[PDB]
């Protein structure tokens, strides 16, 4: 027998984000490429090299990933995961400048605060449209409703009315909360976690909607990001539901498209979740300080993000100075039309399980594993 050697945590351990380099994680949808052009810049000025990937499921890996090897120095997700990493000790505080913090809208930072801290950095506004093809439907239906009857008509044509992803709850939550869907009740100041609404009257008409839809054969319970996006931009299916990053594609497809509102559901507005895209500097990171600087002085510029969307475009930014030139963008207009009618999404730890039960619930009815009722008494 003999004690344990020195060292033996980090034998059995699982390594150490490197010193002297920047690693960053953003979603496969988002314009990392450009993204990494903004890295190129920096390391240019400074010798940092930067590395951005874009893993799978890299939101659900961060909290398990963050403290190795192999966790990122910064994480850019939608502000609704961040409350969740907060709590697990997973983020470093944000400590920008008072000069630095009036450059972005103050409302942005507030989407990054979890219980009186900012933890991370607010990058831009997020949320769905009604996106069309202009040739096959120059004047695009103001309801839900009447998209049945529209489909039949487009069906003759060998044409369909509308596809989107129908494997994320994001998607088919502005039709979910239109007639009173929620996720957590907010009442002053605060979310109550007893409150879920996943499972009242506007939900479920909202989902069965949806399920209609599906055994009428208007949609298909297969239809995933990639197959609804290769058949707007191919033509085939006369509107999608997607956000800015879905832009760049379609440009290239030369469909010529619109920006709109989306369908009313019951007389009510559709109300897309609004997420801002966010920052995060690692807790785990010993390169906090070039992470600071790269996110401050590179990509929270008018240069940094015009690179970036460029690439894929990000949504309202949330840099007053650059905002002020996408504004005029009707697509923007449209977009923050949208999240107007919408609601931000709470940032709770408690957001990761709604959307996996939300998630599983959509899914087991489109495909028919359970009724409307079934699934959404199991998700609440
Ligand atoms: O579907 C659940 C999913 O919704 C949101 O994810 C969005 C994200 O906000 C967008 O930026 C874009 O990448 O599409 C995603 C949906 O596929 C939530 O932010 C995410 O936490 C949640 O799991």
């Amino acid at each position: 027998m003999e004690k344990l050697p020195p060292g033996w945590e980090k034998r059995m351990g699982s390594g150490k984000i490197e010193e002297g380099k920047l690693v960053i994680w953003i979603n496969g949808d988002k314009g990392y490429n450009g993204l990494a052009e903004v890295g190129k810049k920096f390391e240019k000025d400074t010798g940092i090299k930067v590395t951005v990937e874009h893993p799978d499921k890299l939101e659900e890996k961060f909290p398990q990933v963050a403290a190795t090897g192999d966790g990122p120095d910064i994480i850019f997700w939608a502000h609704d995961r961040f409350g969740g990493y907060a709590q697990s000790g997973l983020l470093a505080e944000i400590t920008p400048d008072k000069a630095f913090q009036d450059k972005l809208y103050p409302f942005t930072w507030d989407a990054v605060r979890y219980n009186g801290k900012l933890i991370a950095y607010p990058i831009a506004v997020e949320a769905l449209s009604l996106i069309y093809n202009k040739d096959l439907l120059p004047n695009p239906p103001k309801t839900w409703e009447e998209i049945p009857a529209l489909d039949k008509e487009l069906k003759a044509k060998g044409k369909s009315a509308l596809m989107f992803n129908l494997q994320e709850p994001y998607f088919t939550w502005p039709l979910i909360a239109a007639d009173g869907g929620y996720a957590f009740k907010y009442e002053n100041g605060k979310y109550d976690i007893k409150d879920v609404g996943v499972d009242n009257a506007g939900a479920k008409a909202g989902l069965t909607f949806l399920v209609d839809l599906i055994k009428n054969k208007h949609m298909n319970a297969d239809t995933d990001y990639s197959i609804a996006e290769a058949a707007f931009n191919k033509g085939e299916t006369a509107m999608t539901i997607n956000g800015p990053w879905a832009w760049s594609n379609i440009d290239t497809s030369k469909v010529n498209y619109g920006v709109t509102v989306l369908p009313t559901f019951k007389g009510q507005p559709s109300k897309p979740f609004v997420g801002v895209l966010s920052a995060g500097i690692n807790a785990a990171s010993p390169n906090k300080e070039l992470a600071k600087e790269f996110l401050e002085n590179y990509l929270l510029t008018d240069e940094g993000l015009e690179a970036v969307n460029k690439d894929k475009p990000l949504g309202a930014v949330a840099l007053k100075s650059y905002e002020e030139e996408l504004a005029k963008d009707p697509r923007i207009a449209a977009t923050m039309e949208n999240a107007q009618k919408g609601e931000i999404m709470p940032n709770i730890p408690q957001m990761s399980a709604f959307w996996y039960a939300v998630r599983t619930a959509v899914i087991n009815a489109a495909s028919g594993r359970q009724t409307v009722d079934e699934a959404l008494k199991d998700a609440q």
